[PDB]
């Protein structure tokens, strides 16, 4: 009962703290080499808790004089899932993809994409001297973003984790909507391909430059990739192999239940869908005053159809991606420094009962103590940050 207000509160919090990060692959023009640029931000959760950033940049070239496609901004949306094959002794990835654009409101290359198109990976890399190639076989089918894959790692044991060579490891196969066709510079460079370069910083740790060449050849699409990485800590997260391999399936239908009832202070004339006014609303609610441009901007980060609202549906994907990826420390402190008004460390009873009283949720002081009973670990009166992380888990 009074979890349930915790978890609702909370998740209402941490929905806003997505709406407010960049998490999507974004995607602007190059026009001085008639290509593409590409920014964007990968979370790899850390085995004991906590998670390792690796903030990426990406150009993309063409190889032929072919015309190309130059994109207005818009972003790529990646689900993906890591697995192992039961019958492989192998150091192995199993790993299937689903890739969408979107970011836009309401080519002769792309019929190369129309059906199944079968794809070949190889990468030779080095790591802190640590050599090592990967090999990957599958195939793509653009129509629904869908990419199946296997990789092997060819020289035996990778020094890196699995997880870190994903984004390395042909975005020519992501799925661009009606509206977008025009935007799809990937496919529109093939058969001829193109070069994409990268460099991925992992945060307190080393680096990655990588290029590839991806293009046609046969009736297959082959990204061949050079990796070079340095100044990594030989006892980091990625050296030492601290990094998750997967995350589960999991949604328990409490999850969703409890996903639905953030959904809900949102919606509040209960349509389905929440618009800028009701983010609006509730925002100021908490004590913030976005513009209708950032409003606006915060919705189109997770605006699926471009309809320019977040309907339910949209919710439940942004929050189950939310779920499986952890929020860094400064994330989880502002999440609480909502709560914490003074800033002092420490949600007292006078604070909680600002916030719920601001955010529509009418109950009584005694509800409110009891709101912080739950919470109370130490038993000092109050909820410090340990005691607001061990409460929103
Ligand atoms: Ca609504
Ligand atoms: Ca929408
Ligand atoms: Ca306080
Ligand atoms: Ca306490």
């Amino acid at each position: 009962s009074s979890r349930r207000k915790w978890n609702k509160t909370g998740h209402a919090v941490r929905a806003i703290g997505r709406l407010s990060s960049l998490e999507n692959v974004y995607i602007k023009a190059d026009k001085q080499k008639n290509g593409i640029k590409a920014n964007f931000k990968i979370r790899h959760n850390i085995e004991d808790g906590g998670v390792q950033l690796a903030y990426h940049y990406q150009q993309n070239t063409p190889i032929g004089d072919g015309p190309v496609l130059l994109p207005d901004n818009h972003y790529l949306s990646v689900q993906s899932k890591l697995s192992k094959d039961p019958n492989e002794k192998r150091d192995h990835m199993v790993l299937l993809e689903f890739v969408t654009a979107a970011g836009i409101t309401l080519s002769k290359g792309e019929e190369l994409f129309t059906g199944v198109v079968p794809i070949l990976v190889e990468l030779d890399g080095d790591v802190n001297g640590h050599k090592f190639s990967v090999s990957g076989e599958g195939e793509g089918d653009a129509t629904y973003g869908k990419l199946t894959l296997k990789f092997i790692c060819t020289t035996g044991k990778l020094p890196v984790p699995w997880p870190t060579l994903v984004t390395t490891l042909v975005q020519c196969f992501s799925r661009y909507p009606d509206h977008m066709k025009q935007h799809d510079f990937f496919k529109s460079a093939m058969p001829e391909g193109y070069i994409q370069e990268r460099t991925i910083f992992f945060k307190d740790d080393g680096n990655y430059k990588t290029r590839a060449e991806v293009k046609f050849e046969g009736d297959t699409l082959v990204n061949r990739i050079e990796l070079k990485g340095i100044d990594f800590k030989e006892d980091g997260n990625i050296l030492g192999h601290k990094l998750e391999y997967n995350l589960p399936d999991q949604l328990t239908e409490e999850q969703i239940a409890e996903f639905k009832e953030a959904f809900s202070l949102f919606d509040k004339d209960g349509d389905g869908t929440i618009t800028t006014k009701e983010l609006g609303t509730v925002m100021r609610s908490l004590g913030q005053n976005p513009t209708e441009a950032e409003l606006q901007d915060m919705i189109n980060e997770v605006d699926a159809d471009g309809d320019g609202t977040i309907d339910f549906p949209e919710f439940l994907t942004m929050m189950a991606r939310k779920g499986s990826y952890r929020d860094t420390e400064e994330e989880i402190r502002e999440a609480f420094g909502v709560f914490d008004k003074d800033g002092n460390g420490y949600i007292s009873a006078a604070e909680l009962r600002h916030v719920m009283t601001n955010l529509g949720e009418k109950l009584t002081d005694e509800e409110v103590d009891e709101m912080i009973r739950e919470a109370d670990i130490d038993g000092d009166g109050q909820v410090n940050y340990e005691e607001f992380v061990q409460m929103m888990t």
